[PDB]
């Protein structure tokens, strides 16, 4: 009830969300630094081209390296040794450029929100209870959009291995499944853009 305790509970929660989210970032940065030659078997990177170029997302450029890093943010919880199998399923996606586009976007949107908040994680007390709450619910939701995307792609590995809905034995069903997945993830991506923006809006600091 007394506002000091409310305010401080919120500074506690933001503190913990911000460090948990920083651990995730230290982890996908490290996933890039230790990326082997074959990019964990994600051969789809080679098939994805910048806008009017022969440069792929597999090449050794800053923008290419960042695209794969943000993709590894989104895929961060999947076991590294399953990414080859994940890429084999997705190669069959009719919208893999767009799909991978959204992986990059969730990663980047995420990365921007934590890069903005990490340096301020101990000095959020200048905000007022209303828009400290909005900050916390916004960021926690952002973490959530990206987590769900990770769960969805993890689940696809098991469903495909199980032949669920005949996804393994029927290519047409695999395709519409993958298409539906891309719509789901695309919403999560749009929704993640709004929340990075909300967050940047109310935490100038
Ligand atoms: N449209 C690109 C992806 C664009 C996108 O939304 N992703 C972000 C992060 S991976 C991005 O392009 N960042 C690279 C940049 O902004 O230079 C695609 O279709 O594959």
């Amino acid at each position: 009830i007394p506002n000091k305790q409310i305010k401080n509970k919120l500074l506690d929660d933001l503190k913990n969300l911000i460090e948990t989210a920083n651990e995730d970032r230290k982890k996908y940065e490290k996933k890039l630094e230790e990326e082997p030659s074959n990019q964990y078997g994600i051969s789809i990177f080679k098939e994805i081209y910048w806008v009017a170029s022969y440069e792929t997302v597999a090449d050794n450029t800053d923008r290419s390296k960042n695209y794969r890093k943000f993709t590894y943010a989104t895929l961060n919880p999947i076991n590294t040794n399953k990414l080859a199998n994940l890429s084999k399923i997705l190669i069959q996606s009719k919208q893999k450029t767009l799909l991978f586009g959204t992986f990059c976007n969730l990663g980047r949107t995420f990365d921007t929100a934590i890069n903005h908040l990490y340096p301020k994680k101990d000095a959020l007390d200048k905000l007022e209870i209303s828009n400290l709450e909005k900050l916390k619910n916004s960021f926690e939701k952002l973490l959530s959009m990206k987590s769900i995307v990770s769960d969805m792609l993890n689940q696809l590995l098991l469903d495909y291995q199980d032949d669920k809905d005949s996804i393994k034995t029927d290519i047409a069903k695999l395709e519409s499944h993958l298409t539906e997945l891309y719509k789901q993830i695309e919403k999560k991506s749009s929704q993640a853009t709004k929340l990075k923006n909300n967050i940047l809006s109310i935490s100038n600091l």
